[PDB]
């Protein structure tokens, strides 16, 4: 498991704990934030996704 | 567990249980606080999270 | 079978006879109106859909 | 087999010979026009689809 | 058979054979007049028809 | 394996090492850049994609 960075279309930068995934129930992009909380965002709002080094 | 949905038009919706893609319509189906089944378009949902 | 109320993005309110469903051939949302007429609309034009009590 | 009418978002009205279908190769909406010619349009450009009576 | 593709930005593209959804990218894949494989987004295609 | 040129809607030109592909977990377009870095972008941001000769 490796951390990722998501750049959103509204100019935010989100660091994820592990690789984000399409949620099986909602079709949204599911991720765990740096505080361990599970969040979901719309794929259409994600501009770029890359593994953090 | 209850969830909070934030829409692109600025609404905050609390769901009873986790929302899911409706098998018939492809919309996001959820149960409101009163037990009624509602559907909204995924493209109108900005954020979705478990409520504390 | 139960009736539904559909709100479109152009501000219309449509009552359906039975639950709307994705048409297998076109991928559009198929429904029967209050007058028994079968229509299809695009999912992207549907804002809300809810069961009538 | 029955004829259909498509209303596009640019204000056109297209009568089809038979029911339009998602093309298996392209994912576009495939239809046969009133002159017997096979055409394809994008589903996103279709506002409403209904069988002609 | 050759096809004609009209895009939303006003381009007219002639393809060698019928275009198809690319299995890897989900884009519309086609072969140009010179035999080169190209891909465009379906959302940019307005019309697609067999060329006479 | 062959290199590709990707044109984005924001006017960028990206050369990829190998063919880009839809990521199985996120549904985004995964690619390796000229510097060997793995990135993911949204399909809706890709205007054109073509094989380099
Ligand atoms: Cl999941
Ligand atoms: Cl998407
Ligand atoms: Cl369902
Ligand atoms: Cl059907
Ligand atoms: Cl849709
Ligand atoms: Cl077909
Ligand atoms: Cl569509
Ligand atoms: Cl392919
Ligand atoms: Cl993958
Ligand atoms: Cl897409």
């Amino acid at each position: 498991s490796s951390n990722y960075v998501m750049h959103t279309n509204d100019g935010r930068t989100i660091v994820t704990d592990g690789k984000p995934q399409t949620d099986n129930d909602t079709g949204m992009i599911s991720y765990k934030d740096a505080w361990g909380n599970k969040q979901q965002i719309n794929r259409s709002d994600v501009k770029q996704l890359g593994e953090l080094d």
